C-alpha cells in the first residue's frame, strides 16, 4: 500500500454532488467519506448528527483529540459553523501516513450537508490564505507536506468514480502530453484564460474579461462558472450552434432539464467549447477542449428514466471563472504545488465524432490576461 497504483480508483461520487475520498479521523480511526475541495482549504467534518448523515465524527472517543479552543463560522448559499481541533489523520487508499492536521468540528450547518451524497466533510486543498477564521490554521495538504516525505504534488481524475493521487502523476490515468499553466497567487487555484472559443469561433473579448475577478479550478463546484459578459456570448452562441431545436429560458439558466428519448440525445447539435490558459511562457498557451457530454450533466432519475434528461451545466458567477467538476472532468488534472502551476493531460476516462482534447501551443502576439 502507498503506491500511486493502490490509490487509482479511490474517489466515488454522484453526479453534480461531488467527488470524495475515504479518510480515517481520531485514535481510534473513525472511517468518513471526504468531499475532495480544490476551492476551499478548511478540512472540516460533521461532528453531531444531521438528518443528511450516515455518520459523524465524535471526538470524546478519541485519545488524540486535541481541542483549539476556538469558534469557526462559516457563512457563504449556505453555512457551516464548529469548533477548531487536531487529530490524527489518514487516507487509507492514499499515501501509507498518518498526521495530525486541523480539523474543524462541524457542529451546525445550513444547506452544507446533501441528502444522499455518501460524504460527511471536506477537504479543503486549496491555500492557507482563504482558510477560516484566517491563515494561520494549516490546511490538510501543508501539514501532510510538513510532517512526511510525501512530495508537494497530488493529482485529480474525476470521472462522470476517479481517483486522487497524492504526492505524484500516474501515468496510466491519462494519454498525450501534460499542458501547464502557472498557479498565478497561492489561495483558491488561481489560473489565466487567455481566450475562449464556442465552434471554434473566438468570442473576441478583451482576455481580462474571462478573468473578472479571478479564475480558479474547483473541483468543490459543479458548473462551469462564468462572468456575467462571458456567460451570455457563451449563451448566444451556443444557441446559434444548437438552433435546430429550441430549448425554453429556465434550460439555459439551469433550473429546467432538457429530456430526450432514451440513447436519442443530439450530442452534435452542440458546439465543443475551448479555454486557452495561459503558458508557462509569454504569449504562448494551450486549450483544453470541453465536449457537450461534459457540459451537459446527466440528471440520473428513475422518474424520468424512460428519457435521458440534462441540467446546462454552465452558469453565471459575479465572483469570477470556476473551472468546476464539469470540466475537470475527462482531464487529468495535476496540481503542481511544489512548480506553481497546474497540468492538464487527456483523461483515459465522449464520441465516434470527437474527443475532448489538451493542445498547444498558441502564439498571440497580447496584454496581461489577469486582474
Ligand atoms: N468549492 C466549494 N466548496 C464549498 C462546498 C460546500 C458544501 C458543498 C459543496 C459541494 C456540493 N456539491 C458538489 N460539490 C461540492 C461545496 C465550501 C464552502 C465553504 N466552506 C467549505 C469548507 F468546508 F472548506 C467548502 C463551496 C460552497 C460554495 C461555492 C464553492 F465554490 C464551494
Ligand atoms: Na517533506
Amino acid at each position: 500500500k502507498g503506491s500511486f497504483v493502490e490509490m487509482v480508483d479511490n474517489l466515488r461520487g454522484k453526479s453534480g454532488q461531488g467527488y470524495y475520498v475515504e479518510m480515517t479521523v481520531g485514535s481510534p480511526p473513525q472511517t468518513l467519506n471526504i468531499l475532495v475541495d480544490t476551492g476551499s482549504s478548511n478540512f472540516a467534518v460533521g461532528a453531531a448528527p444531521h438528518p443528511f448523515l450516515h455518520r459523524y465524527y465524535q471526538r470524546q472517543l478519541s485519545s488524540t483529540y486535541r481541542d483549539l479552543r476556538k469558534g469557526v463560522y462559516v457563512p457563504y448559499q449556505g453555512k457551516w459553523e464548529g469548533e477548531l481541533g487536531t487529530d490524527l489523520v489518514s487516507i487509507p487508499h492514499g499515501p501509507n501516513v498518518t498526521v495530525r492536521a486541523n480539523i474543524a468540528a462541524i457542529t451546525e450547518s445550513d444547506k452544507f450537508f446533501i441528502n444522499g451524497s455518501n460524504w460527511e466533510g471536506i477537504l479543503g486543498l486549496a491555500y492557507a490564505e482563504i482558510a477560516r477564521p484566517d491563515d494561520s490554521l494549516e490546511p490538510f495538504f501543508d501539514s501532510l507536506v510538513k510532517q512526511t516525505h510525501v512530495p508537494n504534488l497530488f493529482s485529480l481524475q474525476l470521472c462522470g468514480g476517479g481517483s486522487m493521487i497524492i504526492g505524484g502523476i500516474d501515468h496510466s490515468l491519462y494519454t498525450g502530453s501534460l499542458w501547464y499553466t502557472p498557479i498565478r497567487r497561492e489561495w483558491y487555484y488561481e489560473v489565466i484564460i487567455v481566450r475562449v472559443e464556442i465552434n471554434g469561433q473566438d468570442l473576441k473579448m478583451d482576455c481580462k474579461e474571462y478573468n473578472y475577478d479571478k479564475s480558479i479550478v474547483d473541483s468543490g463546484t459543479t458548473n462551469l462558472r462564468l462572468p456575467k459578459k462571458v456567460f451570455e456570448a457563451a449563451v448566444k452562441s451556443i444557441k446559434a450552434a444548437s438552433s435546430t431545436e429550441k430549448f425554453p429560458d429556465g434550460f439555459w439558466l439551469g433550473e429546467q432539464l432538457v429530456c430526450w428519448q432514451a440513447g436519442t440525445t443530439p450530442w452534435n447539435i452542440f458546439p465543443v467549447i475551448s479555454l486557452y490558459l495561459m503558458g508557462e511562457v509569454t504569449n504562448q498557451s494551450f486549450r483544453i477542449t470541453i465536449l457537450p457530454q461534459q457540459y451537459l450533466r446527466p440528471v440520473e432519475d428513475v422518474a424520468t428514466s424512460q428519457d435521458d434528461c440534462y441540467k446546462f451545466a454552465i452558469s453565471q458567477s459575479s465572483t469570477g471563472t470556476v473551472m468546476g467538476a464539469v470540466i475537470m472532468e475527462g482531464f487529468y488534472v495535476v496540481f503542481d504545488r511544489a512548480r506553481k502551476r497546474i497540468g492538464f493531460a487527456v483523461s483515459a476516462c465522449h464520441d465516434e465524432f470527437r474527443t475532448a482534447a489538451v493542445e498547444g501551443p498558441f502564439v498571440t502576439l497580447m496584454e496581461d490576461c489577469g486582474y
